């Protein structure tokens, strides 16, 4: 990827085989859990769009998600084209023209054009826009592979509350909603879907008590 | 992460995938035990807060611990905001203001801000403050993860004292207290809760005896 | 670890994850035995006391030996303080006084003090003294961890002498004693604790000889 | 003890019979409580070692503790001799040496020598050192006569908590541990060995509050 | 305490043995009566903080009261330190730094320093502040030691009015509340909790009857 040289300037480089192999194996091995979203951003920082496409195309199977993300990328490119008018006219060398809906995805842009965009002043974070589009695609993939919603989790009659709250938060991180709704649901559902002793302890503690005191007092 | 270059200035470096994989596997597989706390400082030396956040959020399972750590990070950010008042006025030329509560967590600051802060003169160890906050969170989560205290541990009559003193030290190191309190515990409770035969042998030997003669006294 | 640049100065560096991972794995899978003593000395060359204590604290399990070595380190630090002249008062500019008992253990002294001491003129081998203290602690630990003594081993009627002498030397190597008594005992009872047929064969060979002849005759 | 006189001169006061009678009666009434430590320091403040030794000799009964404190006073005299340079022979005019352990014990030093030491510039508070030795002796004696420890205090189901905490604080005051350890034990042991009803009341209230809030809720 | 000295500054004098004997006997006789509040002030007229500490440490029994008074002293000292300006930097002669929590408690300040504070210009009433703090502590401890509320006192048919009014007023003198609600209670409950005959007599007389008038009316 784009790696800074030893006490020098930024230079282009290819993706190391180890990183892409680790990415593809960790993607294919277990599942499309939400934890792939951070790890992806831990392996595709400062990378040109064509290398993103190369890393994307190496997935074994799960082509329905690939079609989903391709369609979302196409529609986002169309939205970008319609919102931002095309700047026509002569274009000076070194600072190329505005990228189009196909140039951002890198399907028509070449390596030299991407390097020029990266080194262009003012900076062009087209790779970052493609990365955030991939992030949205991964979010909707997690939505596709979500086993169930949050509105049906109920703690077992004798199940310890530790696993209950752990799986509740595991499902919560995969939910797609606003932050305020997430705060409201984590304040309400936790006390409304607990065992009688734990919920009586909760109501004795009253509102405004964080989960720390809740699950240190409900112990036993 | 952040590593100084040989015969050159410090330069930003991408995160090694092997380090992240080793961290996540060692966190997920063994336990939430104290020995992982030093290992963290081995794998987090000289890193931006974004690197620490990425390392933290890549763990699978145990999301209650992650929520607790996030809440403690938020409260420590509030503490930093209250101890250090928000300085208004224009930004000094080439001297960005001190990071805010949301800036140390990295949720509202771009990587360039931390890159500038690390190399700024005088240096700003905001990443070290975030690392210490994470260390405090790890300490409290490993405290709550300990299922048993040290005041109720008892030795069975039908097993050697080896594993009993082993688990006594496990519980002793899993609790956070003053060094003098730990010395008092390891001076009193190591002999006040042993098997009766070993207790009488050690009473005959008298106080002020090292652990080696204690274990070699009543072998078998 | 801190390393010297070729024809240059001495620059501090972090411990590579490979070394720590290998050390913890070999500690886990190769429960304390004499051959682990050299291994540590092969993985601690040019390492600061902070690195030594970090790799020491990463161990999992068998914390009784860890407390024993911590106590021996404390008592050796006290001996160093009481023997080596402790200087106080004014300190010459550009120089710092020798590390104290708490400084050699690394509990109080900061990493910068260790870096300055290592690069000082003349250099201070505080790290090597701490390493040799750890070596003595490991020696007494492996002495403690001896499954049995050395004068009680015998040879079964259906047991070939090969694994007999193998376990004999394995137990003998775990003995902390002078070399002369080791040679004296390895020349007399090694036959007295064997099977009668090869015993009488060796006795007919003559009192004392090179062990290659004594094993070739005992073959079959 | 020597008492300063207003608008006059520093004059030694003969030991009045009132103080001796009060001390002997307060010794004979209980003879075993931490209260001897303050009261003694109120009855012998600013007194020469001769007066301290006379008051020690006047009290009778329980000669085992008296012999123990006398032999420890002898060992303190020996350590005082050995820690400080033993002065001998002629002394410089207008100056006097630090009295030895035998001299400070009140056996080989007459009253006029004590008065001269007190009136010297700088003053020599040998009486204060002897008083501190006596205080340490009383502390270790009441340690030797403590009938019960602090980890075995169990409150009966019908036993009121007021007398329980009273005797608990009695034993804690009888304890000569560190101040921080005393704070830790007052924070933990008071609730670790409490009745289940008040234990649950305190758990609902929230650990970390004043003991007055504990007692106001543990009533009944 | 501090005795008046002519043609010179006042010099502190030790507490007389008879005064402390009277103090301890009046403590041991009742230990919870409100009449100890004046008796304490009559003995501590201008007493140094060291005398107050010694006389507070000479009371035997009910160590919970000592713990509560010590903790209230600590919190009041912290409040005094935080509210009163913290003197820092160059402390010129003629004044002194603010006594801290331990300094105002006399455990980290020599007696000569306290004497100089008492005779300072302007004088520092450290002893008076400690006296009022321990007076508040005594008030709250005697509130604790009062086991009966004021709304349940009733004059029984076989109970004479004299005993009823005497115990009512004696408990009122140990009650801590507003003066207006005190007046309301002493004008309502005294006629609401009497025998019916002189209840009707007092109702016929009307509110505003003195103790002598009501006691003569209820005679018979
Ligand atoms: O990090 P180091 O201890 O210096 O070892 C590195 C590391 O290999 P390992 O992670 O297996 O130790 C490199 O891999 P990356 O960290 O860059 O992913 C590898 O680079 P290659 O993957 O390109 O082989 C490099 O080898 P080289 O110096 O030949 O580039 C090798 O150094 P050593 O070969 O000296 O152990």
């Amino acid at each position: 990827p784009i790696v800074q040289n030893l006490q020098g300037q930024m230079v282009h480089q290819a993706i190391s085989p180890r990183t892409l192999n680790a990415w593809v194996k960790v993607v294919e091995e277990k599942a499309f859990s939400p934890e792939v979203i951070p790890m992806f951003s831990a392996l595709s920082e400062g990378a040109t769009p064509q290398d993103l496409n190369t890393m994307l195309n190496t997935v074994g199977g799960h082509q329905a998600a690939m079609q989903m993300l391709k369609e979302t990328i196409n529609e986002e490119a169309a939205e970008w084209d319609r919102l931002h008018p095309v700047h026509a006219g002569p274009i000076a060398p070194g600072q190329m023209r505005e990228p189009r809906g196909s140039d951002i995805a890198g399907t028509t842009s070449t390596l030299q054009e991407q390097i020029g965009w990266m080194t262009h002043n003012p900076p062009i974070p087209v790779g970052e826009i493609y990365k955030r589009w991939i992030i949205l695609g991964l979010n909707k993939i997690v939505r596709m592979y979500s086993p169930t919603s949050i509105l049906d989790i109920r703690q077992g009659p004798k199940e310890p509350f530790r696993d209950y709250v752990d799986r509740f938060y595991k499902t919560l991180r995969a939910e797609q909603a606003s932050q305020e709704v997430k705060n409201w649901m984590t304040e309400t559902l936790l006390v409304q879907n607990a065992n009688p002793d734990c919920k009586t302890i909760l109501k004795a503690l009253g509102p405004g008590a964080t989960l720390e005191e809740m699950m240190t007092a409900c112990q036993g």
